[PDB]
């Protein structure tokens, strides 16, 4: 007991694709050492890793599936105490990536003494185990080279896609606004609360920090260059009042899935 | 002594490439006439244009050996009087470009009595030894062409990557922000002030001003061009009390290397 700096299961580069459609029957089977919704925990070696992945979801059952069936094993390889949580947004109204995050951020705490956040969209998958889905020393942007992307960066500041705070961190930066609707920026705002809170961004190399975007059939087409929303004036101003402190919400319903736990929501409608 | 408007050594045209990997030590041999931390003089003729290179730095030692490699010699040949300085953030908090550029400026006045100051990125190489790292009658943007810009200026107002400004011209607009903590736009911040005290931007022209940036391995892709934010308004607010005169850091250290000056210095976090 006492798990090692680097793990020894490391496989490193990987092979990503979406072209064989999965049943989770099969990776409850291929996977299992993970409990009931989506807990795992080393059994040799002692993590110091609490990690609890959230992510935003509204109907996108099918990149769900290609996402466990990717990330379970990844994650074990990781040697990371784990637990999955997919926070669904109950109506047919604005999606809000940003305020789903800090719900599971709230929910999850009430599981386990997690230490570490990961805040993943559906469709990403790591294509190199050694981007660890775990907290730094400084706030994480783990999806650092999309393929959607070139493999490249946007630009220094993105800080979309996957990306990891250690409670403290998160706590920090008084969690994520719940105000962008689906507007966009969330993720800019995000990237300013970290430099307002004295904090950087920690990043994998280009290399290892390769990912995928869950898009079958054939696309290649490279997805326009997104471009930074400048809102810092506005971070600056409503940071500590839009926040995990202004956060409210409604849990409808709580679903443990053998590979996750769906906790579904109402966080209400813009104004 | 005294010396010719244009330089005989000129070499017009050069070739700049990263696949070959380069020892400083190797530098410092073939640049002999280079004097500690940096430090050049023409022996023959008596230069006007006594000019600190300054460099906003952190984490990025290879890009340096490259940078010191190629413009060594150019600067030798453009006889030029001068010296590199290379400002290292200490933080690690999000790295404050512009506002280590101000204490480029204040630390080398320190040193000798420069009238010139080039502000340029460790990433950028000049591919034409006629686009002169010296001060003209208004302020200079040199990196007018990149080449992962597709060799065209991102827009009129660009005024980032490689510039040049005499003391007067940098005393002029109280030199550079100090509070664009990573969020960008600082240099449009810069381009502001030269507008607000009745300067305009100088180029060379689109030959002679192209260059190259530092991008080994294959990352032969074209990049997204620069994006250029909204401060005019903020800048004719600010200016006046960020900047040269309300510049605050402490120097951590100071290392006189062969081929150039090395600060480290603390300059707090953002507010
Ligand atoms: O109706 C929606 C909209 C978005 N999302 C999800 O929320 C995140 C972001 O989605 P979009 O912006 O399309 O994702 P991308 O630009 O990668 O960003 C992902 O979990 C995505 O699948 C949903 O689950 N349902
Ligand atoms: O963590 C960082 C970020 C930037 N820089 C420096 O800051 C300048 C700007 O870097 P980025 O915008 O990537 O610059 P480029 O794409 O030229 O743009 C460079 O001179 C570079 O030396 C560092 O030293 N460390």
């Amino acid at each position: 007991t006492a798990c090692p700096e680097e793990s020894p299961l490391l496989v490193g580069p990987m092979l990503i694709e979406f072209n064989i459609p999965v049943d989770l029957k099969l990776v409850e089977q291929q996977n299992p050492k993970v409990k009931l919704g989506g807990r795992y925990t080393p059994m040799d070696c002692i993590s110091p890793h609490k990690v609890a992945i959230i992510i935003p979801f509204r109907n996108r059952q099918e990149h769900l599936k290609y996402w466990l069936y990717y990330l379970h094993p990844i994650l074990q390889r990781q040697q990371l105490d784990y637990g999955i949580y997919v926070i669904n947004q109950a109506g047919e109204s604005m999606f809000n990536r940003a305020k789903l995050l800090n719900v599971g951020f709230k929910e999850a705490l009430k599981d386990y003494d997690y230490n570490c956040f990961v805040f993943s969209d559906v469709d990403l998958i790591p294509m190199n185990d050694h981007n660890t889905y775990r907290c730094f020393s400084q706030p994480r942007h783990i999806s650092v080279a999309m393929d959607k992307f070139g493999f490249s960066l946007p630009y220094v500041q993105y800080f979309g896609g996957v990306s990891a705070l250690s409670k403290q961190q998160f706590l920090s930066i008084n969690g994520f606004p719940n105000n962008y609707w689906g507007w966009g920026g969330e993720d800019d705002d995000i990237y300013n609360r970290l430099a307002f809170r004295g904090m950087s961004v920690s990043r994998p190399n280009a290399v290892i920090g390769k990912c995928r975007m869950i898009r079958h059939s054939r696309d290649k087409k490279n997805e326009p260059n997104p471009q930074r929303f400048d809102r810092i004036a506005h971070t600056k101003e409503t940071m500590l009042s839009d926040g995990l402190n202004s956060l409210t919400y409604m849990v409808l319903e709580v679903q443990r899935y053998p590979l996750y736990t769906k906790i579904t929501v109402d966080i209400g409608t813009p104004s």
